[PDB]
């Protein structure tokens, strides 16, 4: 039994963090095969951060303009491309600990892992999820950028995100591992912001299910909703839309539980309304929304 | 910016954990040098595990009854002795994988990484804290036994947990790596429970400072206190007791931030007679208190390992 915020272990992913620098910018890469990927904007300079023309600033640039530092190994660069916002260096070894792997771009409400890492080597794990904004509400410092979000369900990593920046109410964005950005986001310093953010409803639900197989029954009630009347109340809460297919979603953890996909909104109505009066659930005071239903299924039966 | 509940990366710790299978019982053990560590009630059977003699039990038992595989390599148990409440089965062959690792006992407030583990594979990591009841609220199913909870300190794995087994509450015990429960439990399936607990106080303390740090100011106030007056409220609302050094160990929290520790103890001191209001602190509705001092500095200050 036993509810927590978990990541996935981080070993496969440790032995692909590598440091590149490029002028007097330090940042993190992730070395494949024979390719490091990291952010495009290592090659700007203090006088193009507001608008790069990096096809003109990458021409410019010479393979052993990259120094590449795998722990105490300089690896060589013999060649380079830009993906998007994503530079691949190619190097001439190819990484030995190079995990199975995948790329996969995520939806909004998604949760994965991430490594934070400084100079190629990692600090810390840490759970996420995209939220409804395209932002994500990491741990991050100077230097943090290339740093990678991940999932390893079975033995093989999906690589889900890579940090690019830090917007100004302190929430984060990134690409995925082809360099297209999560959001409206540009990898400029001109002025951006982060929508108003909303909550996941559908990972909501799924955790009061996860409450209720961990033996918390106080918040349900006799009560039954629509799903229409259950998106007009959650709305002026800044709850996202439910729809039929997270209704669908949830079918396993309501067969399991005995409770109405519909009942335990509901019960989510009547917790939005009245708070919850004291008391937690697995240890919250609030209501949590970065469990997927998939990650609850994961924890709670295995 | 940013603050999470953050874990140490756990890749020294996964090259080192194995499937141990005695009987029908299969869990997980710790593969260092040439020994594999595992819990000794692996060796109980279903018709023999409600008051076991352990030390009888064990000599019964031979070499190859304890299989251990680590992935798909079996390794060949060459002994077997006990200590305390772990069993330590010898292989023939040393870990490759072996870090540089000692074996440490925690004190009840400290936190460490629990690598969650099932048939010899890892499966996720979480960050807890040792309670002052000496359980920890961890999230375990069948067959997680064996997985181990650690620090990292520069470049040496502090090894400190190894879990047993789950207490009526859903909450968890277990022993150091010497087989030392923490807590008055003993590995037997009678009647045990969960002490009363109480919030680990100098770790609220260290989370207000990770919150002023990240621009959560509203619970500031002008208003100081002594330790001997903050003491006595902390004792009414079960908050365990500031030493002075805990307030030393704040001391860089302090200097850095402008709020003495007796300074930020009257901001906690007015959140627990009074309540938050209807605010948060770092996205919680409650006073969190599984961050140490050393957490807020090494996330704040981007430590490596
Ligand atoms: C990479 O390590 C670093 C990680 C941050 C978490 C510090 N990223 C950057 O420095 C990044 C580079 C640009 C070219 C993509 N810049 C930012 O993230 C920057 C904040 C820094 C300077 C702290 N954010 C930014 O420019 O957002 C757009 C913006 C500009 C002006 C007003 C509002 C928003
Ligand atoms: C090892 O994988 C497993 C971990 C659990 C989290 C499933 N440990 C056990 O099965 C363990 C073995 C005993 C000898 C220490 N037993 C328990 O943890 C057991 C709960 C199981 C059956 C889920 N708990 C227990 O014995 O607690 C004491 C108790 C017993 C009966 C009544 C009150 C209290
Ligand atoms: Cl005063
Ligand atoms: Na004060």
């Amino acid at each position: 039994s036993g509810f927590r915020k978990m990541a996935f272990p981080s070993g496969k992913v440790e032995g692909c963090m590598v440091q590149v620098t490029c002028g007097t910018t330090t940042l993190n890469g992730l070395w494949l095969d024979d390719v490091v990927y990291c952010p495009r904007h290592v090659i700007c300079t203090s006088e193009d951060m507001l608008n790069p023309n990096y096809e003109d600033l990458l021409i410019r640039k010479s393979n052993h303009n990259f120094l590449v530092q795998a722990g105490n190994v300089q690896l060589r660069v013999i060649g380079h491309s830009m993906q998007n916002c994503v530079l691949k260096l190619k190097v001439d070894t190819a990484n030995p600990k190079t995990p199975k792997y995948k790329f996969v771009r995520i939806q909004p409400g998604q949760t994965f892992s991430v490594l934070a890492c400084y100079n190629g080597s990692p600090s810390g794990v840490y759970q996420c999820a995209m939220r409804p904004n395209f932002t994500i509400k990491g741990s991050f410092l100077n230097g943090s950028c290339g740093s990678v979000g991940f999932n390893i369900d079975y033995d093989c990593v999906s690589f889900c995100y890579m940090h690019h920046m830090e917007l100004p109410t302190g929430v984060h964005a990134g690409t995925d591992l082809e360099g297209n950005f999560y959001g409206p986001f540009v990898d400029r310093q001109t002025a951006q912001a982060a929508g108003t953010d909303t909550t996941i409803t559908v990972n909501v639900l799924a955790w009061l299910y996860a409450a209720v197989i961990n033996g918390d029954r106080w918040f349900l009630n006799r009560f039954t909703t629509t799903l229409n009347d259950f998106n007009l109340v959650a709305m002026k809460y800044n709850y996202e839309p439910l729809t039929q297919d997270h209704v669908d979603i949830l079918g396993p953890l309501s067969a399991q539980t005995g409770i109405a996909v519909l009942d335990m909104c509901a019960s989510l109505k009547e917790l939005l309304q009245n708070g919850m009066n004291g008391r937690t659930i697995l240890g919250s005071a609030l209501l949590e929304d970065e469990f997927t239903p998939f990650d609850v299924v994961r924890q709670c039966s295995g």
